[PDB]
């Protein structure tokens, strides 16, 4: 999968391996509640951080730590990571890729949103 | 300007005008403390923000109100907003221009640092 | 496969199905010759173009057919197709995929290479 | 302008300077024909490429020597140019500004029309 997060590298034009990722999810306070986190594969993506029952309606921030994924490279960025906000799961259930494009100075997102 | 936020507009071609812009510098409590705020001009732009002595060293986030950008021209959008959170001015005196490219489900945002 | 493409909807969210996509292969009269040509599935991909054993060191072109994508959407896009011009196993045999995120007046690509 | 050209490197957050771009113009026999061409500025901007009268109805091809670029800076990129195709003043007399945002592996292009 219900939420995939795939990420590449457009310095190098790979996959961006081993990005740390926290999904969160506003709470009734109005809080950031921690639902998850993982770390891209091999190949850029990030599978398994929810399952469809547990991925109920609501508004989830996806955090991608790219400080972390640039400094490792011996790279000071320009951001402090990259983060994607979006109300999810309001009308069914859906699939939901989140796409992120890195660069030391940019960062491109897009969502796909399939049944 | 020291620091320009510019909006454009995938969809139609043009400067993504009266964008709400929020922008918000970390405090010592780690809380984001409202820095300034104000809407994209005619021409997709917002300066005006700050000076050059008022923007210091710190930990800044420009929230861009897209959500409320594509409501208005009835789109529901993927996202809730737009932040672009960085380090700004621990090395001198710079000009930063923060530049965001909107579509419904996409966006994409780079900076530009000058002397 | 050792060429695939994937094309996206930065305005729908979604997989851009049905696009026409033309490869040409760069003749030493600096003339571009067919080498392959086919339309994106209902993922948006494009598979099996080519052959690793047709697939020769050379400079080729992908052109993406957007403006007959946006045109049965009702829109009228900026441009005329979207480009994507390399060399290709100048270093021995790779693998690439080329991706394209599509909205109606910008485009943008990028291209992860394996071994 | 009735024309302009910006390019930004999304590696380094920088304008890119000195960066050839070559126009062409459609014939009737389906050929490229040289309309102008010019360097970018220490702004990453080309003015003054064409003018109102010269920029009658067409399909344009704009060719951005984004490899040159990479190259000096001792970077081996993925293309052999960025290209931006479109049709022109077919409604009319227009501006047109288009941008390129340059990665290594990738690039991103809008267009901004405005009469
Ligand atoms: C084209 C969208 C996209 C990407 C990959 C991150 C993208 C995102 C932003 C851009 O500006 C360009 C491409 C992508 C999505 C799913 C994939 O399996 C592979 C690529
Ligand atoms: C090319 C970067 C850019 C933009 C405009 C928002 C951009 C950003 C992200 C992209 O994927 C493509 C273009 C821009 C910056 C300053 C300007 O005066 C005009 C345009």
């Amino acid at each position: 999968c219900p939420l995939m997060v795939k990420v590449l590298d457009a310095v190098r034009g790979s996959p961006a391996i081993n990005v740390a990722v926290h999904v969160f999810r506003k709470a009734a306070d109005d809080t950031w509640e921690p639902f998850a986190s993982g770390k891209t594969s091999e190949s850029g993506e990030l599978h398994g951080l929810t399952t469809e029952e547990e991925f109920v309606e609501g508004i989830y921030k996806v955090e991608i730590d790219t400080k972390s994924y640039w400094k490792a490279l011996g790279i000071s960025p320009f951001h402090e990571h990259a983060e994607v906000v979006f109300t999810a799961n309001d009308s069914g259930p859906r699939r939901y890729t989140i796409a992120a494009l890195l660069s030391p100075y940019s960062y491109s997102t897009t969502a796909v949103v399939t049944n």
